[PDB]
């Protein structure tokens, strides 16, 4: 066996080498002592976790057996909550307090704006979501359908001048929209120029400055001919760049050649939902990637991170902005187990565990100089810690953040904690939980797709649900949404904490993206979740039109969501659909679970982009696969659909997602032969049995399966 002994622990060699070799040196902790403290924390944290774990499997089994004894399909919501509060579900609410948390980055206490989420193991995604903190907005509208492609104004082969005119435009607007001019449009400007400190914009007839003169922030080059002019509003960065003999500075009034936006704040380097980790050598490709980040010499071949942005003061001083986003990291929550490290008697150890101890080791790197800058200047670590069921789940964080601390020799508290309200338990008992983490928490976030999934389980008996479309306006989701912001500004989030809403998937509807998104930060977020780097300097247009700060002043105090509201399941009416609606449901989930799964048990890849049963591209990670396999199963469980519809639409949808597919093998013909459509099926029909719906269990061990089938 290619273990190393420590302890009650055999821990896979190429884990302890990696450590040994590339994590420990330069953390001045001893390899002896910190293996030893891995050991320790193991032992003494997993009977707890274990015990967390059991609490959720008897709470659900007394809902499902609430529901089977119950006929009247109205529900009595005195009762049912009366019920969940018996049983220790729903908590008293304490009473009010304010967060603690300090050391935090002006990035998550003051900045609003976008947050990108990317998978660790894919370096190269990894390396320009950290570069994402700048992006050019004239590339995002050009390159997108925020621009439409009517005709003449058509993406082709070379540049479309037609086109490219929209695009400048479109930005000249954003301009007068974000840094109004005293009079006059950014869109008739013939030149910039700085003047005894001051921006001066030359107009055809006249000259004019800034109404709001402090908006300018900076420039490049020489202040009678600046090579770039910088602006800033609502605490993010514009820059204007300016080269009349570039290709599109020729084209342009003020010889413009782009216009850069500050974008992707921050980023998720992510350890969970977006990535495939099924062994100690998947773990350490993203805790390599993760530490390269930390250390700044990740480099994807030769792409590498960005430097630091070097900015002339509007009196004529020199200053420095981020080059890069700062970092967050979301291990895995406390359910899964990985052979990475087993026990004596071969029992595997628990991730969540392994990745506070790991990932928390490695960001050791990024509180140093990086063979020149840092992660967090403050000295903290940020880790997103998702899929916790209510306040004990979140006290056990604490402490095992708390123990990991001791071992890496750290502060107390250095390691924060972004909460996930992605769990039912935890959005009816929302205030204990931050409060269980009033000196950790940097957000709360809502994470809409696994709280759906949440959501179908949890009420698995109580009903057939609504449609997978229908769930996103559902009376539940929409004061879990405001229920979740209330709690964080009573908390004193604002200017302390992120309040954090979620993914838009669509990645090819940016037009509908810039539309719509703009809701959340209306709605008080302070940041929400993108998809790449393009998405997030669109994204940066809202934050742009929308005062987040006043809008949380201005939500202050409020109650927008009872609790009858957050209880309210979404079960279907009485004859909802036609067949014809049914089919394409059927059909539409299982399309979007083939397409998920295929790619992530043969090749390993945790986030795909899976065209739907209308085509539209949808990024696709395992939370949208809760949601489809749960629907499908809760379905099942009704009497809604047959075992033989559903194989017939895994057949049906199957050809099709080959045909979509390219190291890639196929399903069909055989494809009770493919592991990979074995998954896809076992997710459906034992999704009423997996915890919490979880998805993890089955995608492990068949792309396990896969892997062992494949090495022989
Ligand atoms: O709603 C939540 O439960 C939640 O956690 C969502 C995600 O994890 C998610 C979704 C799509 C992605 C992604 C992450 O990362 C890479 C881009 O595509
Ligand atoms: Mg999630």
């Amino acid at each position: 066996t290619d273990r190393v002994s420590v302890g009650n622990l055999r821990i896979a060699r190429v884990l302890y080498d990696f450590v040994n070799n590339e994590a420990l040196p330069g953390t001045d902790i001893d390899p002896d002592s910190f293996w030893a403290g891995v050991d320790k924390v193991v032992a003494d944290l997993t009977p707890q976790n274990q015990a967390l774990l059991n609490a959720r499997d008897e709470l659900q089994a007394q809902i499902d057996k609430w529901h089977r004894r119950r006929v009247i399909e109205p529900i009595d919501m005195d009762a049912y909550r009366q019920f969940l509060t018996e049983i220790g579900y729903l908590l008293p609410e304490p009473d009010d307090f304010t967060i603690t948390t300090s050391g935090v980055d002006a990035e998550i206490t003051t900045t609003a704006g976008p947050q990108l989420v990317v998978p660790v193991l894919n370096a190269r995604f990894a390396l320009n979501a950290a570069n994402a903190r700048w992006g050019s907005l004239y590339d995002a509208l050009y390159g997108t359908d925020v621009i439409p492609e009517t005709d003449g104004a058509e993406k082709g082969p070379t540049y479309n001048k037609v086109r490219g005119d929209k695009v400048i435009a479109y930005a000249r607007k954003f301009l007068d929209d974000s840094v109004p001019l005293s009079s006059g449009s950014f869109g008739d400007a013939t030149g910039f120029t700085v003047q005894d400190g001051q921006l001066v914009v030359a107009l055809p007839d006249k000259s004019t400055g800034l109404a709001n003169p402090g908006q300018f922030a900076g420039y490049t080059g020489a202040a009678e001919s600046p090579t770039s002019v910088l602006l800033i509003n609502h605490g993010l960065h514009i820059e204007i760049l300016i080269d009349p003999e570039s290709q599109v500075g020729t084209t342009d009034r003020a010889g413009v050649k782009d216009v850069i936006l500050e974008s992707a704040i921050t980023t998720i380097m992510d350890f969970e939902d977006s990535v495939a980790a099924v062994d100690a050598a998947d773990k350490v490709l993203g805790y390599r990637n993760w530490l390269g980040l930390n250390k700044g010499d990740l480099a994807a071949a030769l792409r590498v991170l960005n430097r630091d942005r070097n900015y002339t003061a509007p009196g004529g001083g020199q200053f420095t902005l981020p080059g890069r986003s700062l970092m967050f990291v979301r291990n895995v929550g406390h359910l899964m187990t990985n052979d990475a490290i087993v026990d004596t008697d071969g029992s595997e150890v628990f991730e969540g565990i392994m990745d506070a101890l790991f990932t928390g080791l490695i960001a050791i790197h990024g509180l140093k100089a990086s063979d020149p800058l840092i992660n967090s200047r403050t000295g903290s670590i940020y880790i997103v810690k998702p899929k916790m069921h209510g306040p004990a789940e979140v006290a056990f964080t604490c402490e095992l953040f708390s123990r990991v601390e001791d071992v890496l020799g750290l502060p107390q508290n250095t390691m924060k904690i972004g909460i996930m309200d992605e769990e039912r338990r935890t959005t009816v008992n929302l205030k204990a939980c931050i409060k269980a983490a009033a000196d950790r928490v940097v957000f709360i976030n809502t994470g809409f797709l696994d709280r759906t999934g949440d959501e179908i389980h949890t009420s698995m008996e109580a009903g057939p649900m609504v449609r997978k479309g229908t769930m996103k306006s559902q009376p539940w989701i929409l004061a879990y949404e405001d229920h979740n912001v209330d709690a964080g500004l009573a908390a004193g989030f604002s200017g302390r904490a992120q309040v954090g809403k979620g993914m838009w998937t669509m990645t090819e509807l940016m037009a509908d993206m810039v539309e719509t998104k703009i809701a959340q930060p209306r709605a008080g977020a302070s940041t929400a979740w993108v998809p790449s780097p393009t998405a997030a300097t669109l994204h940066a247009l809202h934050y742009h039109q929308v005062d987040v700060a006043a809008v949380q002043q201005g939500l202050a105090g409020k109650r927008r969501a009872t609790i009858e509201q957050l209880l309210t399941i979404p079960l279907a009416k009485e004859l909802a659909w036609a067949p014809d609606e049914i089919r394409e449901e059927v059909d539409n989930n299982c399309q979007s679970i083939l397409g998920y799964v295929v790619r992530w048990v043969d090749q390993g890849v945790g986030a795909s982009k899976v065209p739907d049963i209308h085509d539209v591209a949808l990024m696709e990670d395992r939370a949208t696969l809760r949601i489809s396999s749960q629907l499908l199963a809760n379905w099942l469980r009704h009497g809604v659909i047959t075992s033989a519809d559903v194989r017939a639409s895994l057949e049906r949808m199957a050809p099709l997602v080959d045909r979509q597919n390219v190291a890639y093998r196929p399903m069909a013909p055989n494809f009770d032969d493919s592991i990979a459509f074995l998954a896809a099926q076992e997710l459906i029909l034992s999704g009423a049995q997996q915890p919490n719906g979880y998805t993890e269990p089955i995608l492990h061990r068949r792309r396990r399966e896969f892997k062992a089938r494949a090495a022989e």
